[PDB]
C-alpha cells in the first residue's frame, strides 16, 4: 500500500480515540507517533509519558522529556520502582517481561487518570504490550521501517534519539543480584567515562573488577585518561579498574 | 540572494519544466533536488534515475534506490556497463569525460522515453553539462544553502560521505577488470567496516597503498594485523599505509 | 506557566512596544526575538543591528547579517572600534564590561534615531536593554519548542568569545596580535579541530584543545609548530591541561585544580 | 665511608667464613656477592645453587645457571617442591614465609653436607653480607662495575603465586596458563609484564610507559590468552606498580585505595 | 676465564695473522686478542669499503681498530661488477662472499699472514654473546659498533637491478628515518613506492613524522612513501 | 704523532709540575687526567675538588665526588655562590664566562693552599686561560679517540657518559635566577625523569612552564599529561604546557 494509505489509517484510528497517552522514549517510531497524535487531536487530547526509574539514566530520561516537550506535547513523567519485582530483582531472562508489565500497567493507570481511551506505544511491522490493552497504531497500519522514516521525513522531523539504551542489567551476569548499591556503582562509571567524550561505553562489573568495553576505534582515544578513570572507579568502590582488549561486546 | 529567493527559482524552474526524470546519486545535493521536484510536480511527472555500474558499490546503489523510495519517488535503476568503452577500460586520463558522456547520454535516452522536459542533476555552486539542467547550480545554491534548504524540509537521510569512481584506483594507463575491482571493492568494504567511512585502497599490483583522513591514522593502529591479513588474503602481498593520507 | 501564555507575554510587549531595535548575533534566541518581532510588529517597524569589530571574525559578521536579511528584517551593519577604549586596550579585568557598555551605547543611538522605543536582545541592561524572552521567563527548552512551533530551523549552532579572552589579563590588545591569534586558532579549525583556543603570552603560543584530540592532535606538531611561528610566535606549545580545565577529572584533583585557580 | 671500605668491610666477612654458600637467581646483588666470594676464597670454597621449581620460569633457572658458571663457580641444581606445603598451594596471605622456609632450610642442608660456615644470599639496604656490609642499590651497582660485572637479569624475577589472589589453589594447570601468557607477552616486546589471574578474567599489568605502544597487539594478545583458557583479556588501567608515579595528592588518595583491601 | 688459553693458544700457533675487522664487539675482541698475543708488528685488520654498507660503519671501524692500537687497512669492493650480485638474485649473497674472502686471502698472501680470522677462532673457544661481554670490558674495550648491519641488496627484489642510484636512495632514505631515533628500520625499495618496515611496537611512536618522512623521502625520488602494516620482517 | 707519545707528553709536564689540583666532573676527559696524576704523582701530590653550586643538582654532585674517590683520589668539594654574580643572576648572555671564571678563581685559591703548582682541568684539542689553568690534555695533542685509547689502556671503564647543562639554560636571557625558581624548575626535571624521560628540559617561563622532550617519546608522554600537570603546579607554576617543537626547538 501506499504511506498515504498507511497515513490515513493511523489518521482515523486516533480520530476514533479521541485523547491518547503516549509512551515516550524518544526513538524516530514514538516520536512519529507522538507528532501524528498532536497532529490528529490537538495538544489537549495527548499525554506523552516518560519513565524514570533505576535502570536506566537521568540523562536519557531528560532527554525524551525535553525532546517530547519541543516537539509540543504536553509530557509526563512517571518513576516506576523495577527492583521491587523479585523477576527484574533477580537478573533473570524473563526479567525484561516482569519491567514491560509493571511499565504498561502504569501507563493504563494514568491513562484512566486523564481520560484517553488508549494507551500507545511505537512498535512497528511483546506478550506484556497485548496483555495490558496497549495500542500499536503504526503496526496496525503496516508501517516498516522505510514507511516510518518516510512520513517522518514529510511531517519536518529531524531530532529523535539515534541510539536505544539498554537496561543497566547488561553490565551483570545472569544470577548476579541486582541491588541499589551495584546499580549506583556501575551508573556513576558510565556517566564519567562518558563525560570524557565516550557515549558508546560498558562498565560490565565483576565484583571487584571493573570490566571496560570501549569501541576499539576509540581506546587509543582513551590513554590520556587511564589514571583518572582507575582512580575515579576505585572511589566509587571497584579494586581493580580494567579495559576489555576485545572492546565494545 | 536570500535562500527564500533561490528556493522560489528553483520552484519556478520546475514548475516550467512540468515533467522531469532526476539522476539520482543519494548525496544531499541529488536529494535535495528529488524532494523539491517531488515537492512542486508530484510523483507522477517525476521519474528518479539511479546508475547501476561497476565503478561504484552495490552498497551505494541499494541505498540510492531506498532512499528514493522513502522520498516518494518513482524510482527506477538503469545498468551502465563502463568497463565497455576502451578510454574507461584501459583508464586512459581522459577516461571521466567518457563516463560523463555514457551516463548523460542514457539518462537522455530514458527521460526522451517517458516525456520529461529535461535531466535533473544534483551539481552546484563552487563541470557544466548541456545535456542537463542542474538546477542548484542556476540558482547559485551554495553547500550551506543545500544544507540549509534540506533542513528547512525535514530532509535527514543521505549518503553523508561523497563517493568517487573505482578507477581512481588505478594508475593511469593499467587496465580494469572484474578480478582487480572486485579486489579493490573488498578491500575498501572491509575497511569501512572497521569504522573509516572515508578510505582509499589504492592498487599497485602486489602492493596496496591505503589513504585515510590524517586525523585518523592514530585510530588505525590497533587494526594494523587485521588488516594485513585481510587484505593479503584477497590477493595482496604488501599491504601499505601511506603517510601523507588521504587528499 | 505553558508555552501559550509565555508567547502571549512576548506577543503583548512586542505590541505595547511598537517599534523595536534587535541586538542580533545568529544564535537560537536572538533569532527568536528577531523571528516574533518581524510577525508581530512588521519589517518597517524592526531593525536588527550586527556589529562588526575587531574582537570578533569578519566570518561571524557575515553569518549573522546574511542570517538577519534571510529572516527578512531591514539590517543596520555598524562598526564598533573597542580598541580605542583604554580598558579594553589594556585587558583589564574589567574590560569585558567597558565593551558592553560600548556596544549598548551604539545601538541605544540608533534605536533613539530611528524611534524605536527600545533595544531587544536575547537574554534568558545598565542602559535600558530589554530581554523580553527573559521577562517571560522562557528557558533554553521554552525557545527550541517555540522556534520549532515557527519554522525556524536556521541559526549560529556555536558560541563565540571575545578575542579578549586569549590574553593575559594587562597586556595590551594591538592590531597585530589579535589578528596573529585569529589566524592561528583558524588554521587550528582547518586541520579539524573545530574547538580550540591560542592563548597569548607573547613569544609563546599556549595552545587549548579538548583531551579527547590531543592524541589524534600528534600527526600535526610539526605543522602546527612551523605554521604559529610563521604567524610571529617564537615558541608553539601545548597546554597539558586542555581545554576548560578542571571539567573532566575525578572528584578530588578536579577539587585540587581549582584551589590552584 | 666509601665504597672501598664498603668492599673491604665485605672481603673480611668473606675471610673470616673461609666457605660458603650462596643463593644465586642471577639479579645484580646475587651476582655480586658470588663474584666477590670467589674472588676471596677461590673457587672450591664457594658452591652457586640455583633453586628450580613450579613457581618460576625454566628460562629464569637456566640464565641463572649460565650466569653462575660464567662468573667460574661450581654450580648446583636444586629442586624445590614448593606446592607441597598447603600454605603455598593454596595461596594464604603469608604464603610468601613458608617458600622462604623452605628455601633456606633446602640451603642448610647443601650447605651442611659441603663444610660451608654460612649461606650468603643477595639482601642489600643466613647472612646478606651485602647488608651488613652497609651497601646500597647504588653502591652494588659501582661495585659490580669496579669488579667488571655486565651481565646479570635487568627484570626483578617474583614467584608466580603473585598472579593469583589469596585463597586461591595453585594447579599445574592454572600456573602453565599464567607462565605461556606471560611469555607470549614477553615474546612481542615487554619485559617487565605480569598476567593476574582472576579465573575467566586475566588482567595484564604493563609498565605505563609501554602501555600506549602495546595497542597494536590489542588484538592478538585478546586471542591468544582467549586460547590459553581466558573468557576475558583486559589491561589494568593502574599499570605494573600503581601510584609510584603519581602526583604527591593521587599517590596519598590511591595509598588509602590499596591499604582498605 | 677457562676460554681465554683456548684461543691465546691458536692464535700464537697460528703465527702471524690478519683479521678481518668489522667494527663489531667481537671482531674488536678478536683484534685486540690478536695485538696483544702475536703483537703490532704481526696483525693487519682490513675494514671493506662497498657500496652494499654505510659510509658511516666503515668510518668507525677504521677509528675502532687504530685507536686500540693496530695498523688498520682499508679496503674497496665493487660488489656490483659481478652480475649476480646487480641483477640481485637469490643467491647473490654467496658470490659477494666469495669476493670478500678473495680479496682479504690477496691481503694476507701478500703481508705474510698465515690466516685470515673474523676460521672464527672466537666461535671455536665457545664464546656466547654474554662471553663477548666479560672478555672486552676486562681489558678495557668500550668502544665498538652495537648494531650488525645487513648488505642494502635485501631493500630490493630479486631480479632488480641495483644501481648507484637506488642504493644511495635507499641508503639515505635509512640514515634520515635513524637519525629520529628508529635504529631498526628498512626502507624497501618498490620503484615510485618506498615502503618502510618498522618493529610493531614502534609503529604508534612514527605519527609524530608522518609529514616530515613523507616529504623527506620524496625529496630523495620516491613518489609515494608507505608504512608496511606488516612491520619489521 | 702517535698514542705513546702524547702519553709521554703529558708525563713529563704532569713530573715537571709535582703537586697538582685538578677540576674534576667525572666526565672522560677528566677522568683521564686525574687518572694520570694519580699514576705520576701519587696520592698526595694531587687534589681533585668538585664544585658544588645551585647551577647543578645535589645528585650531580654527588656523582663526581663518588667518582673521584672511586679512583683513588683524595677529593675535596668547594661550594661557589654564582648567584653572587650580577651577570650569573640576570642571566646574561655572558652568565656562562662569569660562572667559569668565578670557579676557576676559586680553584686557584685551593691550589695556593695546598701548594700545588698548577690547576688542571680535561679540555682537549678537538676565562681559563686568563686564570693559569692547565690543559694538559690539549697540549699533548689528544684528540677524542686518543682519550679513548689511553682510557682503555688504563682499564678505565667508569666516567660520566651524559654531559650536564648549568640550570640557566632554563631561563631565558633577562631573567633573574632566584633560589626558589631554581629549586622550582630542578623539582620538575626530576619528577619527569623519575617518570622515564632521562632527556628532558622545564623551560621557565615565569607562570609557564614549557617541557622540552625528545619528539620520539611525546606519544608515550600522553598517560601523564594530567599527573605531570598537576605536579608542577603544585610546584608554582601556573600553566603546565609541551613544546610542540620537542626537544631543543
Amino acid at each position: 500500500a501506499t504511506l498515504a494509505t498507511k497515513k490515513a489509517t493511523l489518521v482515523a484510528a486516533l480520530k476514533d480515540l479521541q485523547r491518547v497517552t503516549v509512551a515516550f522514549s524518544g526513538g524516530i517510531d514514538s516520536t512519529l507517533v507522538l507528532k501524528m497524535a498532536l497532529d490528529v487531536l490537538g495538544r489537549d487530547n495527548v499525554t506523552a509519558v516518560v519513565a524514570n526509574s533505576e535502570l536506566f539514566t537521568d540523562e536519557e530520561f531528560d532527554k525524551a522529556m525535553s525532546l517530547a516537550e519541543e516537539l509540543g506535547a504536553n509530557v509526563q513523567g512517571t518513576t516506576l520502582d523495577y527492583l521491587s519485582d523479585d523477576h527484574i530483582k533477580n537478573n533473570t531472562p524473563d526479567s525484561w517481561y516482569y519491567a514491560k508489565k509493571m511499565f504498561y500497567s502504569r501507563l493504563n493507570d494514568i491513562a484512566a487518570n486523564n481520560g484517553s481511551a488508549a494507551v500507545l506505544d511505537g512498535m512497528i511491522k511483546l506478550k506484556a504490550r497485548s496483555e495490558a490493552g496497549a495500542r500499536s497504531l503504526l503496526q496496525e497500519a503496516d508501517f516498516f521501517k522505510t514507511d516510518v522514516r518516510a512520513l517522518a521525513q514529510e511531517l519536518g522531523l529531524t531530532n529523535w534519539n539515534k541510539v536505544a539504551s539498554a537496561s543497566v542489567s547488561s553490565r551483570f551476569p545472569y544470577g548476579t543480584t541486582l541491588t541499589h548499591d551495584n546499580i549506583a556503582q556501575v551508573m556513576a562509571a558510565e556517566k564519567y567515562l562518558r563525560s570524557l567524550g565516550f557515549p558508546t561505553v560498558r562498565v560490565r562489573f565483576h565484583n571487584d573488577i571493573a570490566r571496560i568495553e570501549l569501541p576499539e576505534a576509540r581506546i587509543g582515544d582513551f590513554l590520556v585518561f587511564n589514571d583518572r578513570v582507575n582512580r575515579q572507579l576505585q572511589s566509587l568502590g571497584f579494586r581493580y579498574v580494567t579495559l576489555d582488549l576485545g572492546g565494545f561486546r
